[PDB]
């Protein structure tokens, strides 16, 4: 972990959660926290945590039947979801911010896609900190890891909390074998999102889900 990041796996990072006043999302997300199948699946891992947490229409498949639950393995059972982008494609190249939006929307939830180029840090910080206080509203961020001092390319993960005192957001990093959840300064996360994803030729950003 680069010195700009506070790992959740530390006394400081636990305390940032205990002193946070915008942390409602942490509880349900922690209950659904999963490991990405692989890097290309970071967005799928992220969507299913949020979709399980929203309690929507879950897939009904053999794996867990009679139980209905979102899983990375069953996420593409939804015919509309497959139509957005082939499962095979996502398994190799991941998904863009717009695709993340469309994939979530395909399960009938309300989604607002926010490219960094269409907003600014003040509005991001403010709107997300609000969201993190509300139940039934989740945020997933899409960012370039290396801009926050992490190893490398574009990533997707849900946000769990905002710490007012330190102006840091908690990223529930689905790459759990690689990194812990991390408390990132809003300015680092902004710079990381304000990057052009070469696959979309568009800026990264964040999605609201309810
Ligand atoms: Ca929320």
């Amino acid at each position: 972990l680069s010195p700009n990041l506070i790992g959740f796996n530390s006394n400081e990072g636990e305390k940032l959660l205990l002193t946070s006043r915008s942390r409602e999302d942490f509880f349900p997300l922690s209950m659904q926290f999963v490991t990405q199948v692989n890097q290309a699946y970071c967005g799928v891992a992220s969507i299913i945590m949020v979709l399980n947490s929203l309690g929507i229409n879950a897939p009904e498949t053999a794996q867990y039947s009679p139980y209905r639950v979102f899983t990375q393995d069953n996420f593409f059972s939804n015919e509309k979801t497959k139509a957005v982008i082939a499962p095979e494609v996502v398994a190799r190249q991941g998904m863009t911010l717009d695709e993340l939006g469309r994939l979530i929307a395909s399960y009938g939830v309300k989604v607002k896609v926010n490219h960094a180029s269409d907003t600014n840090i003040e509005d991001f910080r403010k709107q997300v900190a609000e969201n993190l206080k509300q139940d039934g509203n989740f945020v997933i961020v899409n960012y370039l890891r290396k801009e926050i001092g992490q190893e490398r390319g574009g990533h997707i993960s849900p946000l769990a909390a905002y710490n007012e005192q330190t102006d840091r957001f908690l990223i529930m990093d689905v790459s759990r074998y690689k990194y812990p959840p991390v408390w990132v300064k809003t300015t680092d996360l902004w710079k990381a999102m304000n990057t052009v994803d070469s696959v979309s030729q568009k800026t990264r950003g964040f999605v609201f889900v309810s």
